[PDB]
């Protein structure tokens, strides 16, 4: 298996499924490092975010639990086809990169906070993450290139 993919079982129908522990990606299917990688992403802040503010609110004051079932929800209707990611993350990520579809260009290792770096480098090209947690907030990731 791929960096950080496990293999688990659903507890509602008990079929397998797999899982990644760096980047909290799951999916059914049995999945299949750069110097260099572009990604986009989708933060939600917190009232507990280094700077509980953005260009959507000036006093962020949902909390971290709140923002998580924010996370969850984008992450739904992406996986559904009901809204794409450059849609959601231009409308509602709590990010200046908003204004860029979401899109923080391409970095290597040691540019950007370790939790981001992680999982953004345990994607495969056009691989979304699940849930990652930064002193920022909680994103979710597209890895673009």
């Amino acid at each position: 298996l791929p960096p950080g993919w496990e293999k688990a079982m659903s507890r509602s129908s008990g079929r397998v499924y797999y899982f990644n522990h760096i980047t909290n990606a799951s999916q059914w299917e049995r999945p299949s490092e750069p110097a260099r990688v572009r990604c986009s992403h989708l933060l939600v802040k917190h009232s507990q975010s280094r700077r509980p503010s953005s260009w959507r609110q000036e006093k962020i004051t949902r909390t971290k639990e709140e923002a998580l079932e924010l996370i969850n929800g984008y992450i739904q209707k992406i996986k559904s086809g009901e809204e794409d990611f450059e849609s959601l993350a231009s409308q509602f990520s709590d990010c200046s990169s908003a204004k860029a579809r979401g899109d923080l260009g391409a970095f290597s290792r040691g540019q950007m906070q370790k939790p981001f770096e992680d999982a953004s480098f345990a994607l495969r090209t056009g691989e979304m993450s699940g849930p990652v947690f930064t002193d920022s907030g909680i994103h979710i990731i597209l890895r673009t290139e």
